[PDB]
């Protein structure tokens, strides 16, 4: 058997029976893949991306509770809370924030399996006053706060940082590091998620493996080796396949990976909701051995070029309308969007290891991930769309 | 309906309705089998079988062949299409598939044997010989020299696969149908034979057995069924034609596919499927079946045909029915190929693959020519350890 070594190559549609929470999401995450489709075009084609869209979606819908007139309407319009409250007569603006404030207390408060934590919060200037009626109803119905703040004074950016890292167990260190202390008003989002595999990768398995970057030209990575039950699928119109890797609790992380390289553009500008409930529906279950190559994102935007992009301005100008928000002329001078995500095999921001036996004997399949990928974490009871990225190169953050 | 036909070659349509025959003639077939056994047919042998055969019935017994083989659905397709387009159509495939071909080597046996007592119109003699190239010969089945003679000849024929022929046969039989389809071919993607080892291969919910198993990388096209809950694995010939490997997931997924195979089906699998560059472990199998159809010919609903009763006009002038449509066949598959006699051991495998596909539990097999979407052979392999 000497030749398992040779052979190897190692050295509406939609809404139908949704609740009402599923349509919301389906409509934030439809709204995730506009604001993809944007910030691409605001890198390199060869760097990764990473974003937590409920977390810009929710940061949105909360800053809109002291919006007014067309300001409010194009972040509504562009947010697609609009599609929704328009789905039927039964609903209304009321309605999005009273859904977010329920996906809010169902997705970050303690939970089974995993740990999911939001920071969602708006710090304005203390020379600007913030209107009690926006304080109380942002704590309502998205838990979060507008704070008064001082972005010249080093105490409230240290002090900021330190909860922000505790929050996030460390992760993110730096929340409020290098911004114009002449900032007045910002919004800082960011979520922690914290899971393990349902079907986790032996640590021995571990090796590197060569990972294609582009039509010409090859690298070695971590990759990661693994038995069991997965679902999956494959796109014939895309032509991509579409891995789904489990984490226990309710939460999955869905592998979509082009056969082609000049498949990721057309991937990347063709994603919407409805494309993802194409793979959901043919998925099958299987016995297949997975490699994946282990990954670690940590990536930092301002979405407000992006929001700008897609066509939120007002908000973005002196001359928008927040007199919901404050009696004095303000608006948002960054939209902090930070992240990072670590994969590796135990799961995801893990700190355990698995060194049991668990795999199954025999497998009858084996998908290698070997070329770029874009990959959706879900949550399926709200089918929340929680983080999206893309690894152009697994090497690099 | 026939919304396949869109964008389908004129025989493309008529091998659309063979197929959908096939497969009713398969479903009818496996239940006179036991479930644990291996099934092979060729259908496209069938098929023309019945063609030429028709050629010489008349009334209600010419009428239930061309309604059970489908020709009444394919003429009934299309104002432009009539009788004589069937046979039209038989003759340019007939000529396209057994001629000379690149690749391959694809052989037909379509014979009838008749008693040389009951004389044969020489009519109809000659038609069925202009459009199926088939031989409406003089027999004596109680003459070993005949049975000799035509064993010999078939043999030839299928280059020493098939040696028994007319072996078994009623002395008393006065006319019969010999339907055979030799066919020898090579993988576009080859195994390497040192690869090949023993694999446990899923036999039912219960047990396991070994088997051989062989191993290789390339390219391969494959698709998946959500519904019936299937993969299906393209296996390429040179010269255009292809083997579908058709494993359902679980063992009471068998039962289903067999129930619901179809055109469109199969259809549905060929628009779906992507090109990848895959390791596929298959196991190598040799599948030899004897048939006679009349019973499974009988089931579907053609009886005339089988009574002297019937109308057999065209074909003589005494009373003489079909005593016996023997349908008999070979598959080999090894690393190689079909039917293959070579070994090649120069490297080819391509270096790496993105996914890989171990064929460790039933399945189904149907190969077809390309350019007329002619179903070949298909069949059902519950234990590659059994012939
Ligand atoms: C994909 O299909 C596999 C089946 O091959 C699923 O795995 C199986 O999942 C079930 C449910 O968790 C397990 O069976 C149950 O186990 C519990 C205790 O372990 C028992 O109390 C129940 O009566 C039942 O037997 C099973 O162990 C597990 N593995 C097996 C046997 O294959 C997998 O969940 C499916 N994944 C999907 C549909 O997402
Ligand atoms: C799959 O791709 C290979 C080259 O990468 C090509 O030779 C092959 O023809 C493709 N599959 C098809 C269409 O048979
Ligand atoms: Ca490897």
């Amino acid at each position: 058997l000497d030749l398992e070594k040779i052979f190897s190559e190692d050295d509406l549609q939609l809404f139908h029976g949704k609740s009402r929470i599923q349509r919301l999401n389906i409509l934030n995450a439809k709204f995730a893949f506009n604001l993809y489709r944007v910030l691409k075009d605001q890198v390199n084609t060869f760097d990764n991306i990473f974003i937590a869209p409920v977390g810009i979606s929710t940061a949105m819908g909360m800053i809109s509770l002291g919006l007014k007139g067309e300001t409010h309407e194009q972040v509504h319009s562009i947010l697609h809370f609009k599609d929704f409250v328009n789905a039927s007569s039964k609903y209304e603006i009321t309605t999005i924030h009273n859904l977010f404030r329920k996906l809010t207390h169902r997705l970050f408060r303690r939970n089974f399996g995993y740990t999911l934590r939001s920071v969602n919060d708006l710090y304005i200037q203390k020379q600007f006053p913030i209107l009690l009626d926006f304080k109380t109803k942002v704590r309502e119905y998205y838990f979060a706060e507008a704070q008064i703040a001082d972005f010249s004074d080093p105490a409230f950016i240290s002090k900021t940082n330190n909860h922000i890292m505790k929050l996030t167990k460390g992760l993110i260190k730096d929340a409020l590091e290098n911004i114009d202390p002449a900032t007045q008003m910002m919004i800082l989002n960011c979520i922690y998620f914290k899971g393990s595999w349902v079907n986790k990768f032996p640590v021995e398995m571990t090796h590197n493996h060569n990972f294609r970057l582009n039509e010409r030209e090859v690298v070695k990575v971590s990759m990661m080796q693994t038995k069991g039950n997965f679902l999956a699928a494959n796109d014939q119109e895309l032509d991509c396949d579409i891995l789904q890797l489990e984490y226990v609790g309710g939460i999955s992380m869905l592998i979509v990976v082009p056969h082609k390289m000049s498949g990721m553009k057309t991937l990347e500008a063709q994603l919407t909701p409805r494309v993802v409930e194409r793979w959901q529906k043919s998925m099958t279950n299987r016995t297949r051995e997975v490699l994946l190559p282990k990954f670690k994102l940590e990536k930092n935007y301002n979405l407000v070029e992006s929001l700008k992009l897609m066509g939120i301005r007002m908000l973005f100008d002196k001359n928008g309308n927040m007199a919901g928000i404050s009696d004095q002329r303000i608006a948002i001078d960054l939209f902090k969007h930070q992240g990072t995500i670590t994969v590796n095999e135990e799961g995801t921001q893990a700190t355990t290891v698995t060194t049991v036996g668990f795999m199954p004997l025999s497998t009858q399949v084996r998908f290698t991930v070997d070329r770029p990928f874009l990959f959706l974490i879900y949550e399926h009871r709200t089918s929340c769309l929680l983080f999206m990225g893309r690894v152009a190169n697994p090497s690099r953050s």
